Order: C-alpha cells, then sequence, then structure tokens
C-alpha cells in the first residue's frame, strides 16, 4: 500500500495507526515506534537500532528522527534538542508543504519541543522517554538466566584487588578505582594496536604470562572527522576477540569459588549482528545508560539498578566496595 | 570525486550551522588541499572564512547563499569583528567572481541584480 | 639501501657472496633465503613470497614472477608441466642486458628451471629446491610452541567405538574416509546448512548421520546432550580469506568470522580437569592469506600448521595448511600402490590425456583429446581425481555446475586418508 | 439416425438391447462393440476411440470423454490411480436427468470404474473389460493376411553368432537385451547421429558397436559390404506421427518419411531366393497415431501388428505396437521374479510414494513431510536399466530425462526377444 | 568471394545468373524457387514485383535491387540444375506382344501413343480395352500373380510429392522381374521442376538413378519443364515428349 493511503484511513478514523510502517508505509509491522504513532516493519525498524543514536561532529543528529533517511534535513533552532526532520516527512504525516512553506520563513521550533498537538495524522505520544528506553535493551530473540551472586565477605578478611584492563584509556580505570578509596596494588594495562605494569601490543601477552602475573580478580575492557560515523564502515571485531581470549584465559578454574567480576562497553551504534554476537559468546544481554548512550555486558552486583564517562564508571563499580579491601 | 548522487559539488559556496555558533560562509575545498582528508563518502569538505581550518560535515544539512536575507545576523556582526571581517570577505569573493562593505553589502542585499547568482557558479 | 645493478656487479666482479642480498628489491641484511635459487630474501619479501607463491591464473599459469613475485610484465614458459612465468626486468639484471628482446622471438623458449641447471651469471638454480621449498613453508616462523603430549597405548582388548563431531560438514569426506579405514563408528554429528550436502549425506549413508542446524544455533546444553565426543573436525569457509578474492574482508569480519565458532565449540567439548581419555582434534585452511591472520590463527589455537599438497598422493596441485594435535601429523608423505597418481588412471575410455598433473578447480579446453577433437573433464573423472567413489554427487538433480562446485571446495581423500591413518591403535576397528 | 436420448427410452422401457445402438452419437448399424461398457459402436466412432483412447493430459489425467471421446466439460475422478474423465451430456442421457449438478458437489466423488458395478439405469459396467479390451485393438482390423513361415529348429552343435543390424539405435537398448539374455553377438552395426547417445553407447559396451552416419547415406554396397545379417530392428521418429502435435504432417511428409527408409534397407539385407537361413526383423511405434496410418504401415510390411503395454511388467504406462515376425510374438505376458513392479521398488532412501503406478512418461514421492519430483537414478530403474547408465558427457536433468523418454522399456524387449535363443549361439 | 544475391561474406558458390558469389544459403534457394513468380532474377528478392512481358526480356529487376547492383548464360544455368551430387554410376526375334501396368491413368495417354507406334498392346491395367479396378489401395501381391507377369510400368504426376510417389515405388517393387533373368522390364516416372530439394533427393536416391532435364521452351510455347526418371535408352541424349521417348522402344519388343 502507499503512504497516502494510511494518511486517508487515519483521516477516516476507521482503523488505528500501529497498521503499517510508519517510515515506509508498508504494512504488516513487527514492532511499535517508540516516539510516534505508528508501526514499524522488519525492514525498517532495524535501521531505527542503528542510525537514531548518530550525531555528527557538528552535534546535530545525522539522519531523520522519522524515517532515519536523510536527503534533505530542516532543523530544530532550539538548543539542547538537536533533532532534525526529513524533508517528505513534514508533507506525508502533516498534510502538505504548508509546514515545509513556513519553515525557513522564520526560526523553528521541531514537534518534540512545542506542547503536544496532534498535527494531522502524526501524533506525539504521550509517553516515550520509558518505552523508547524499553524498545532498545529488550524485545531481542535471546534469554538467559541471571549471573551466580557471590556471597558478601565480612571485612576481616578482605585483601586489595587485582585488576587487569584493556580499555582504550590507559588510566581510566586507575583513577576511578582510586575516588572510591579502594585497596590497589595490581594492575596491568594495554592496548589494541595496529603500580601499572603497561604491556603494549597485546599480541604479545601469552597464557604463561597470565599464569604468572595472576590470579586477577576483575577484566575490563571495551574502550577521525565523525568518530561517530566511521564506526559502521571499520568494525569492532578486532577489540572483542582479544579481550574474550584473555577473559578464557584468566577466568577461574573448575572447583574454585573466589568471586571473579568482568565488563564489556561498546557504543549502542552498531551494526544489528554484532550485538547478537557479543550476545551469544558472553552468555548475557546488554542494559543501556544514558550519561552518549552505550551498551554495557557485565556481571557487576546490581548492575541494571536505576541511576541516583567517569560518572558513569564510578556509578557501575560502586558496589565493589563489600567485597575488597578499602583504603 | 564526490560522485554519489548528491549535489553541492566542488567550488559552490553554501552556509552553515555549529553548535554554539552561528551561520558561517564556508569554501568548499578537495581533500588534496586538506592538511589530512580520506574524502569521507557521502559528506563534503568546506573551509571556513577567516578562520583558515578544515570542515567535513554532510551535504543533506548544506544551504547555498541564494537566500542571504534569509540568513544574516546583525548583531552578530556587530558585536563581533570577526564576522564582520568574514562578511567583508565573502563579499570581496562574490565580487570577484562575476568599513567600507556598505555599497557591496547593499549589493547582496537587493538580490544580485541584475546578474543574479549565475555568476556565482566555478 | 643498494640496488640490484650494484648487486650483480659486485658478485660479477667476485667481491661479494649471493648470500648477503635481496634478489627481489637488492636489499642488505636478509632474514631468510630464497628457496629456489641461491641467495638471500629481506623481511619484506618473504610475506610477499609467502602468500602469493601459489596463486594460480584462470588460465593454468603463475600469476607472478618467480623470482620477485612482482613483475610488470611476464614471459610464460613453453613446455607443458611447467606453469612458471618470469619477470622482465628481473633477466636482464641477473643474467644479462638485452635479454629480454632476444628471448622473445625464440621459440619455444625454455625457463630456468627446466633446461640442464647452467650457472647464467647469478642464476645459479639449487641443487634441492624440492627440499628446500618443503622447509620454507613449513619452518621458520614467528614463534614457537610446546608440542603435544602423546597418550598412552591401549590394548586391544578395551578399545570402544569413536564419537566424532563435525562443523561445516559439506559431503562427508571424514564418515566415508573412517569407514574406508575400517574403524568403527558409535556416533557421528555433523552442522550443515547446505540442501544438497545433506541430500548427498543422507542417500549414500542410508541416515547413519545425525544432522543439526546452523552452527550459530549451537548451544552449552547441546554439547552435553549429544556428548561425550572423542574427535572434533572441522574446516571454515575462506571466501573471505584468501588473496584471490579483491574485496576480502579477512579475518575478524564477514565470513571470516566462523573460525571463532570452530573455537568456541572446542572449548566445550574439550574433557575436563583430572580426565584422561583421549581427544583429537583438527582444522584446515588454504595457504594463499596473509600472514597476519595466520599468525593469529596459530596463537589462538596455540600450533603452527603442516604443510600438505596433494601432488605428492593424486594428479591436482591443492596445498592447504592443518592444525591440530593428530599422533604423526609431520612424518612423511608416501603413496600408495592404489593411487591414481598420474591423469590417464582417471579417464573415461577412448580418452587421451595430454597433461599429466592437472591444476585445482587452450588452457580450460584443453587437458583432453577424443576422437581428434579437444574436450573438457567429465564430473565422474573429477571425482576419481578427487579419490571419490564414481558416481558419489549423482544425487537429486543437480548438472554440472552444482556437483563441480560441491567437488571444488571438498577435502582430499588421499591426504585426510593419510592424517587419519594413526588413529587405529586407539579405537576399536574392523 | 436417432438420437441418444429415444434409445435410452427405448431400452428402459424393455423393448430393445444396448447392443444395437452407438453409445457415442446413438445411431445404428453397429459395427463393433463398447470394450468398457455394454452396447455397439458404429463406423465412424471406432475410428475416433482408437486414436484418443490413450492420449493423456499433462496433469496425470485423461485427455477426452472415457464413452464417446468428445466432451465439453469434463468431471475428472478423484480416486487416486484413476485418471478417467467423463463427459457432461453422457450422464443425464443414460443414468438420468439432474446429475450433472448433484455429482459437482460431491465430494469425494468417484466415478463408476471406480465404486462396485450396478445397473445405473442404462450404464452396465461389463465384467470383463480387461479381456476385451485387449481384443479390441489387437484384433478386429481392416484386412487380413496369411501366417509367417515357421524356420525349421537347428541342433545345438550348428548354431553361430548372431549379427545384427539397427537402425535409428538410440541408446543401444538391443545391445543391452541381447547381452542380458545370454545371446553371442558376433556383429552390432548401429546408425545414429545423436551426439550424446553415441557418448553412452561408446563408454557403456567398450566400443563393440560400429557406429555409422545418418541413414540417409547407407547404400547398396554397403549392405553387402557389412553383411549378412541374421536380424534386421529399429523404430522410427514419432515427432510427426502422434497427434499430441496439433501441425502433425502425418505419413509421407515431414520427419515421418523415416519409414520408408527401414523398409528400403530391410530388402536389401533380406536373403535371396532359394536360400534357407532364419532371417528376422521388427518394427515398432507407438498407438496414439491416426487409424488411416496403422493400415498403410501393415500393407507395407504385409503383417498386422500387436500391443504391449509396459503396465503389466514395469511401474509406467507406455503402449506401443510391435510388427515383426519372431516366433511367438502373441503368447500372455507374464511377469518375471526380478520385476519391480510398484513405484516404491524403484525409489531411493527415506522417500515415500504416493502414488503407485505412473502416468506416461511435485506429486509422486514426498520427501521429510515435503512434496518432491522423481531424480534421475529413479526413471532408470522405472525403464529397466542399470543405475547411472546415463552418467555421461556432463548432461544434466534436462537432457538425460528427454533420452530415456524416447527409448525402449527393457522388459518387454526382453519378453520379444526371448525365444531367439534356440536358432543361436548361447553363453 | 563475396556474395552477389545476399552480398553475405565467405562465399563459396557463385550466381547461376551471371558473375557474382553466392553465399550458403543463395544457392540453396537459387535451384529451388527458380521457376509467374514475383521474384528477382540476380538478387533473388520477392519483396517488391516489376512487371516485364516483352520478347525475350523478362528479366524485371527488383526495386530494392536496383542499388544493390546498378547502385554462359546457355552454358553455365543447364549444367548447374542437372549437376549430380550423388553419382549413382549405372547406365542400364519374334517377340511377344507388349503389356502394361500403369499409375495416373488420367485419360489413358499411354494406350494412343502405344497404339499409333504400329504395335498391338496386349492388356491395359490402369489403377486409377482399359482394364480399371480400383485405387491403389486395393491391390495385393495376390493381384499382381494373377495378372502378372508385366513388361513396363509407367506412373508420374504433372498435399505432396511423396503419396503418390512411394505408391508407385511398391508397386513398381512388386511388379519387378525376380532375381537371375534376362526378360526385358522398362519404367519411369513423371514429376515438374516445382519442387524442393529433399524431395528430389529422396526420389533420385529411392530409384537409384540421377534425373534428367526436359523442358517445352524448345518442344513448345509454355513453361513446362519436368524432371525424368528411368532406364529407356535415350534420355542422355505436352504429347510429343512421351511419343519421343516411346519412338525407340520398338527395338527390344516384337519385331518378327
Ligand atoms: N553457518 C553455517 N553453519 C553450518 N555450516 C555452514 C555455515 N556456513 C557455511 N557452512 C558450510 O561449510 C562448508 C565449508 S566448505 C568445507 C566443506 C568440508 N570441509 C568438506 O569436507 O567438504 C560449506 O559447504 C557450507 O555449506
Ligand atoms: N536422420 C537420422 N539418422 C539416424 N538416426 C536418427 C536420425 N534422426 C533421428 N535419429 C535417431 O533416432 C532415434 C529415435 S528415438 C528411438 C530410440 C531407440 N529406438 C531406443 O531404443 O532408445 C533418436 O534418438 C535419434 O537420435
Ligand atoms: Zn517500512
Ligand atoms: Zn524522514
Ligand atoms: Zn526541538
Ligand atoms: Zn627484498
Ligand atoms: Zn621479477
Ligand atoms: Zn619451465
Ligand atoms: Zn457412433
Ligand atoms: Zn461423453
Ligand atoms: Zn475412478
Ligand atoms: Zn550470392
Ligand atoms: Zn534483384
Ligand atoms: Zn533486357
Amino acid at each position: 500500500q502507499s503512504r497516502e493511503q494510511m494518511a486517508s484511513d487515519v483521516a477516516n478514523n476507521k482503523s488505528s495507526l500501529e497498521d503499517g510502517c510508519l517510515s515506509c508505509g508498508r504494512k504488516n509491522p513487527v514492532s511499535f515506534h517508540p516516539l510516534f504513532e505508528g508501526g514499524l516493519c522488519q525492514t525498517c525498524r532495524d535501521r531505527f537500532l542503528e542510525l537514531f543514536y548518530m550525531y555528527d561532529d557538528d552535534g546535530y543528529q545525522s539522519y531523520c528522527t522519522v524515517c532515519c533517511e536523510g536527503r534533505e534535513l530542516l532543523l530544530c533552532s532550539n538548543t539542547s534538542c538537536c533533532r532534525c526532520f526529513c524533508v517528505e516527512c513534514l508533507e506525508v504525516l502533516v498534510g502538505t508543504g504548508t509546514a515545509a512553506e513556513a519553515k525557513l520563513q522564520e526560526p523553528w521550533s521541531c514537534y518534540m519541543c512545542l506542547p503536544q498537538r496532534c498535527h494531522g495524522v502524526l501524533r506525539r505520544r504521550k509517553d516515550w522517554n520509558v518505552r523508547l528506553q524499553a524498545f532498545f535493551t529488550s524485545d531481542t530473540g535471546l534469554e538467559y538466566e541471571a549471573p551466580k551472586l557471590y556471597p558478601a565477605i565480612p571485612a576481616a578478611r578482605r585483601r586489595p584487588i587485582r585488576v587487569l584492563s584493556l580499555f582504550d584509556g590507559i588510566a581510566t580505570g586507575y583513577l576511578v578505582l582510586k575516588e572510591l578509596g579502594i585497596k590497589v596494588g595490581k594492575y596491568v594495562a594495554s592496548e589494541v594496536c595496529e603500580n601499572i605494569k603497561y604491556v603494549n601490543d597485546v599480541r604479545n601477552i601469552t597464557k604463561k604470562n597470565i599464569e604468572e602475573w595472576g590470579p586477577f580478580d576483575l577484566v575490563i575492557g571495551g574502550s577521525n572527522v565523525n568518530p561517530a560515523r566511521k564506526g559502521l564502515y571499520e568494525g569492532t571485531g578486532r577489540l572483542f576477540f582479544e579481550f574474550y581470549h584473555l577473559l578464557n584465559y584468566s577466568r577461574p578454574k573448575e572447583g574454585d569459588d573466589r568471586p571473579f567480576f568482568w565488563m564489556f562497553e561498546n557504543v549502542v551504534a552498531m551494526k544489528v549482528g554484532d550485538k547478537r554476537d557479543i550476545s551469544r559468546f558472553l552468555e548475557c544481554n546488554p542494559v543501556m545508560i544514558d550519561a552518549r548512550a552505550r551498551y554495557f555486558w557485565g556481571n557487576l552486583p546490581g548492575m541494571n539498578r536505576p541511576v541516583i564517562s567517569v560518572p558513569v564508571i564510578r556509578h557501575l563499580f560502586a558496589p565493589l566496595k563489600d567485597y575488597f579491601a578499602c583504603e
């Protein structure tokens, strides 16, 4: 069916807006549009999971906020709201190009700023800040078990922590552990090339080195004009698999019940096939945290609790105080 | 290069918009002239006037200087010497394309009559 | 950083040895030796010789120069059974100026590996090039790992049938080879998504193979449901790993990521600590790939590969890398008495083979003459070339293209048999 | 020249018998009998029944009406292994008015050849149709000729290997049958111009067949150079004699002229007068052809044909006409112990056959719960050939199926050639 | 080595009309449709027809052939239309009267020409003193044996040419004298030149004798051209044609 057919039906008020693809007009939707009132088709929802969170170097939205396909973008003059809208969306979902005709005459505020009003067959849904959150980090074709919770330890038998790291920032995980007053005293750093025991070229670390330098108690990792748009065209395969290999090396053997925590970090703007691969290999599901949206895999205690990027890492690492000795 | 099906090729003059800034004139250049560039797919390489820096923004959100009156800033020009200097350079470049900025400013505000905007082509 | 002319002058004037400079760029401080001629090789020329030596054209000829592996124009050798081609500039600076034009009009021109060896200036052909070409490709790597530990022998009374897990099964070469050796099979699980390979493996072996779904849907619990396993084998797709693809994504991307599925599922099925039952595995890939990818695969699997060419047991060139811990993997290859070692033994009635050993799958239409006319190879002759039973792929209405495609990416029976042979001393036979 | 309704009323009123009129047009003066039902057939309706009773549709269903072979709308039978279709006007005038609409809503409808026999008015199915149907085609011809002259027996010490000439050889079924029978072949000259069939006969029989050129370039001197011959066989192409061709030129025209090459070269190799050596021949053609040509072929060949259906010894329908003078041509056909008589005996591993006998050559096979078609190695078993027989010269499903589709049938020829072992050497 | 009627390259033949090459398909249709056809003589184009019936000037140039060409006639034309592509190398008192079997009775053309020769005719057996019985379809070996022996067989024609040719072949094969005999036996066929090449090749192959050409342009004033077959003496050298062919047969027949 054509996009005008759905608008005609809505103007007749003879159907619901969740019967076709709001971005393409194709029927048989698979999910719901998290912002407006409409359905999402199968091929039109995969593109929404990648490009919806992409900002260019200008600080403005890269693609359309409705169809995520940009050919001629009109801008939101209001600051702290960098949304941009398409050129045919404003003529099909509003009714005509009258808004476009009046768009360039004066500075314009987008549809996410002005008080809610049904500007035709396009209705800003009342609540979006929650179902948008539930749209991304849920509704996936995998289901795993909750991680095993280690029992807490009394402070009379607490020892300093031992950290192996592979973050982008060499010392990013060192300062955070110092602001919390946790007993540092073992720290090995590295990087993916092309008390801190810095060693470059992670290609040089062997199993025997992990055996001698260990045992470890926390393994972390995950890390130029357009750092946000070059990510899709480059790929993140190299960064994940060396972290996975070293996590396999350092993981406690069978019959050992000592605590062991890990965490992986990645940005949201990535292809739909990589998230499934990481979830399958790591045997868990991510939780998004908004400060720059980011995914987080791991087994740290209380990882999906509500918020009460140094602050984000501090929030994530806070519940570690009751396992390892402080000060 | 830049034959990706989009408009606004090499040598064109367009406007721009930067967070924390205002509309600024820019010059489309090639990646070879840039100190470090690779001709990113789907975007364009521009160079600001009065600063000399190289910027690479997408082509979709680009607007030419045809509507000069629709992208003017009197307060910014009055309160910033750099804005007036950039306006003077833009006016001089447009005139050569074929506080003394008042005559060419009135020339631009009138719509480039009778020559129009056809003389801005490379 | 001198030139080739200076090095040639120095060696000709009896003032230097050939083993101090690089034959391909005339540099110094070489790290290895040229396997074919006398001399040395610098660091950046091994990584060009290692990847590009075995690449071949669609016309059954070598693609690059035999000396430098980088040619602007090539002089093809005219004699058959030798498909080498030499470089334009590699001659006049090494054998003598003005020789390219003289040899160009010569007919039939013979390269320097065919005719009886003569010291044409600085082109001194080696006496034992065959012995050293194996050592160039098998040894002198980056890192070295500890040898695998042997398992204690088992007496003939306490042997059990073998249980096998096979990833990227194909047309089930492992089952066929294990049955031809007389080993008693207890179970055989196969993972495959092609609908014609499943047909071949179900029709030909009477449904003794338990088929499963795509490899990306196998979970932790499935391994324990189906196991325990005694042999895990697999060969990953090399579509995005070879140099023949100008748009190769390499490892970590595309279809080259499927090595990590084998790596992931091999760790699940491995025996736990404190267990001592025998466990064997094997992985296979091509030789025409980047040195970084090979050095990474060796790093993850913790072993160096062995290079085996099928030319020593059959009638085709097919060189592959093998990782594994099977016993006696690097013992010398010796042919058998029932191996069809030439193209004539693999032809039908009233057909004459002009060649003796064909290239892998008047160049592609010139292997066979029949009734005074040039012909091509039949499917039943490719089946004999690879070592399969005749009429093995006559299943499910597929024609010449599908059968040739299925045979072209398979393993080689006389090589897998050579590798699996020493397994009979560990599992029940007959 | 009355119509059908008056005849039906007369027979219903118990004043006439069905054997006095033609069930297809209601006329009088019958000349034969309806093979299936009770009644008689007029002169002009037999010439339409004979040409069309065996024609079949691409959908595995009978092409024309079963009773009159002339219909406007067809009512296909629903029972499997029954492809019969009836005639709309044939129902209401014979069984009773008001049945065409009633039966159209019947599910699953079964024809009168399926349900137990009953006199549905005047439609009385015969109780021995399988016997008189055979005699309808074999006997009751136009003219009659004399009996063949049997040759005296030969003692087992004075027998020699056989010499064979074959025309339009195909994929050499005669050589395969003769070698399977145990007879000893001293020569086999085959004429064929297809490049893929020559490859099959060369590779499979190790070059014992001597191939020659087109049949139109063989002269009088060649026959006496290659002769003498003791058996001369052949079968002409049927691309211009069957009724499946809307633009068929028939005999005397087109590619149907190739029959007269067989008749011409049969005279050259025939023994001269005053000679007493055994000599045999056999010509073969399809049954679904014009009646006018059938009496013409018999006139030239001087003998009447026999009709053998491959359904009694195989798993397919294929009816053919055989001319010749072989000893014991018309003896009853009996199956052997090694004949795969049902479709399930000709299938690969893990396949289930929905049918049991296939029509003339997505339905037949269901594999893993999904419908499928027959493979190339399954059509070889149905016709009797050894498996992997046509796996030669890179051809696929398109070309292998064409070679098998126009060939002979091994059990039929083995039935015909069996009594040839009493005149020629064996082992 | 270039074609003239068609102009196609790789030519190995020549146009029979005059100088100019003939392609593979040009010569095939050159002798097939030679003979009022609205086809050109040189270009062999049947697209546009021009009318010209002047005395000794009937070659009307084709309209499309005006730019194609403009922009041994009595020696080579005869040879090309009688050349033997297949060489069948075989040239062959007080006696009894003549008895003849015939086909295509028509108006009994044989009876009067046999009677006018001065030799009495014994028995005439038509199949279409005249003894007409029935059609060819009702003749058996017993009928031939009852009415035989015979002396000569005549048949021919002035939807095809095979339906009667093969019947004549069958009847002649029946009527042929047995092997090892010296009794005289003659025969001849008759058909018009306007025929397909396959028909001519098949007829020449079955009778084992190459045809000869007889044209009425030298004995009459109408375009009657006929191919002939037979073993009568005199072809190697319209009722007058049959009169000429029947004149010499008095040598081997009754002369006391
Ligand atoms: N995702 C996947 N899961 C299971 N098998 C796959 C797969 N992707 C590709 N394959 C199979 O892996 C095979 C690699 S070719 C190797 C074939 C095999 N080594 C042999 O002995 O013949 C291909 O035939 C393909 O069918
Ligand atoms: N002009 C010709 N000369 C010789 N053979 C011919 C021919 N025209 C057709 N044929 C062959 O005659 C065959 C008739 S189909 C009959 C096949 C054969 N009787 C069998 O037992 O299988 C065809 O395969 C065709 O190849
Ligand atoms: Zn859509
Ligand atoms: Zn849009
Ligand atoms: Zn806004
Ligand atoms: Zn070098
Ligand atoms: Zn070179
Ligand atoms: Zn050589
Ligand atoms: Zn009738
Ligand atoms: Zn009917
Ligand atoms: Zn029925
Ligand atoms: Zn010509
Ligand atoms: Zn002309
Ligand atoms: Zn003239």
